[PDB]
């Protein structure tokens, strides 16, 4: 079976594909531009992939890659009431380009099936966009679309930091996101089946894209802090599961 | 920094401390008892726990353990008009014999706060008892008593494998337990903080806990298909949850 | 796949099944006798073991299991020309004794292959008994017999550390056993083709023998300061070797 | 600790990188390019490796990072008389284009010491030169030059199956080499301190260099099965040891 794995409790640059806005300053993954005075900025994209292409299935063999991730990242608006538009854990082709800003943060064209983009989006919206979105802050799986196919309500701490798990059962075809506040003691869970062989093609760059809203006021940081990911791809057999116990422990802590 | 790491996706009597009606039998772990048939007993208790005692806190330095558990179960009932009573995962003392069986799982004695039990337990709950439960189906975090002091809604699907994750971050002192049905695609999550130094001792058996009905009728299996688990403790001065559900359980 | 994982960077008293002379003491597996001035004692017998039972092989499966361990060892002796008797690496019986004392390293009773006892051990040998050991001092394997199966020549470095890695492997059986001095930049290693069906039970416990010199000026510290031990026994019809040095090695 | 692991059981070209004559295709990875009856090529260079960059040392908290490798390759030549040259686990600089042909093996320029190369590769020679090698068969590791200063004798087993683990320590800066034959039991070990931080830089391309003679008489094939690495980096002023034991098992075995 081969593997892949990595733990970044400190970013670099060089084993990063950065895109458009997206910059690593003082270890941390600051995915949208902010100012020499502390302030986010307005209309900023940003995109982070690693730089080896992971395989989450196999052609010749037909057998699906079990894989998860875990990060903490930090959304800081100066005003609570006017935030956007969020930052999203994706996996995309492995030379695929930023698309439309702000509600469709990076990743998206429409709220349509659109099957030629393949991108798989666990997002992290803090702005109503009305035409998809559900009425609060929440988490989604997205699907070739910006409309998500099922979500989940969050209740968004301003400034604190939020710890992430994604999971991928590639047996019971299960997409598992969940997201806890250590400092408000909240958790949030989402679950939706999703199968990889018929969205995304069989290499994909795994990591991250953020966006602010586009208004002057509608601003926020989209800083990610930490960031770890495995993955197991099986020789015949359809897969083994992972294991779910050591990945937090040595990778989160 | 000492690590502990297993992961069992077949069971063994060898490595285990099996105490009741606790039995491994065809590499599964049934934790009350069953019939040749596949019929579940009323009245029963069960108790599951690793060989090797885990550090959770070091008195000393005051450095405490970051762990990470993963398992998957089943709960089957012949009616589910009937279901009790539910099965936990625990951390006990060293020496730690069962407890009053039924609605109290085996883990505890009363509803009221005792510091004597030194039990912290993550349970999952089927049978609605007396002066401690809440309106329907839930997880809960048990710390010295049979009363959660949180719990969150969990819908149960019968003789479903749910898929359970148990984490605790020594650093924000935060455990964090969810379940996942895959078959039905639900998912439930709860998460408090508990302050294991005061409540746990030094050093700690890990594992499960099952009961069945006092009634007659109220019956279920009790099963655990695969478990594993990690901890992570400190030297001097978080675990990795990515490759720990797939090495594991992913 | 069952898998069990652990690494030690300091000792406790807990995990661990000790046997005669075996003692913890300010994070360090003393195996055999130092003295409250810190001088060790001839004549003295020891024995470590992890709490929890590994399977190495399963009958019904009919597959053999592949693990890896890692250990810092130090060896002080206060004269280097009276040195007895040294350390091993051993599987034996969950609750078996220690046997013979001195030459035999409290593991084996005779020379010949006695398979009564049902013991695997890799030893570092610093003592010439000659009716069984080479010429110097010698890391050697030790299937049932003391007489080792093969060996590789040694140069003792005394006072210093010393770390070892020995693996196993279940399709090519090789029993292979590194040792490097990094203060003296050497390394030393031995390899020898060991089937485990043919020897070992089905479980076994894993750990440390050491013994001090029948003599009286015989004497030598025998110390463990980590030690990690990982194993993983494939299902149905290669372990990882890299993933693991790190975790207790990188 | 920031960590990075991979075990290739199979290996595919999209994650790996190509330098000069490198190739990869058909179930293995024969780093020359070899012909359809099997013929090797002489004046030749491949190079193959892995996307991310690996770090070694850190400037801004001066920490040295332990790393760990595991490899199952191939040396097989028609004559016995003729063999050369040989493969080196290279550490090259990301910005840092292939060298000399032949005894240098793709590394360094010239026999003297020079800190411009910024290159640690652990050498598997079947040539005799003398000039910077021993008297026969050598396995050793290059400092700043082809031209080391410790060694062992190695036994050329002609096309032998022979898994390989080669460690690294950051508190004894010691790099141990181990070579075991599943089949001939011909187990040979190396180890020697050497400071990195004064030779290497921070982030090095890893993977394999391998080259070819001068001449068509000594010619020898290059080939990996399986290959297996993992590194850690430590965070504020540890100079510890990283484990072991879990890594083996997960490739190799
Ligand atoms: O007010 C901010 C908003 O501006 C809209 O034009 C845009 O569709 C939203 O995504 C959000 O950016
Ligand atoms: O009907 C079965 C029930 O019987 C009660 O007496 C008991 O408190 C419950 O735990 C449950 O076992
Ligand atoms: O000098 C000490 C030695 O004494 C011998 O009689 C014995 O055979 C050796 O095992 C060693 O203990
Ligand atoms: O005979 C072949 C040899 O040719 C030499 O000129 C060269 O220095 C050696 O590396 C080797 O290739
Ligand atoms: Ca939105
Ligand atoms: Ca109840
Ligand atoms: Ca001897
Ligand atoms: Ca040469
Ligand atoms: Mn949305
Ligand atoms: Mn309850
Ligand atoms: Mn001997
Ligand atoms: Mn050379």
């Amino acid at each position: 079976a081969n593997l892949i794995s990595f733990t970044f409790k400190k970013f670099n640059e060089t084993n990063l594909i950065l895109q458009r806005d997206a910059t690593v300053s003082s270890g941390k993954l600051r995915i949208t531009k902010a100012a020499e005075n502390g302030v986010p900025t307005a209309g900023s994209l940003g995109r982070a992939f690693y730089s080896t292409p992971i395989q989450i299935w196999d052609n010749t063999t037909g057998t699906v890659a079990s894989w998860a991730t875990s990060f903490t990242f930090n959304l800081q608006a100066p005003n609570a009431a006017s935030p956007a538009d969020g930052l999203a854990f994706a996996l995309v082709p492995v030379g695929s380009q930023p698309k439309d800003k702000g509600g469709f943060l990076g990743l998206f064209d429409s709220k349509n099936y659109a099957s030629s983009n393949q991108t798989v989006a666990v997002e992290f919206d803090t702005f109503y966009n009305g035409g998809w979105d559900p009425t609060e802050r929440h988490i989604g799986i997205d699907v070739n679309s910006i409309k998500s196919i099922k979500t989940t309500s969050w209740d968004f701490a301003n400034g604190e930091n939020a710890e992430v798990l994604i999971t991928y059962d590639s047996s019971t075809n299960l997409l598992v996101a969940s997201l806890v506040h250590p400092s408000q003691k909240t958790s949030f869970i989402v679950s939706e089946r999703v199968d990889l062989t018929s969205v995304l093609p069989e290499w994909v760059s795994v990591g991250f894209s953020a966006t602010t809203g586009l208004s002057k006021g509608y601003v926020e940081t989209n800083e990610v802090l930490s960031w770890s990911f495995a993955s197991k791809l099986s020789i015949n057999k359809e897969d083994e599961e992972n294991k779910l116990a050591i990945f937090n422990l040595e990778g989160k802590a």
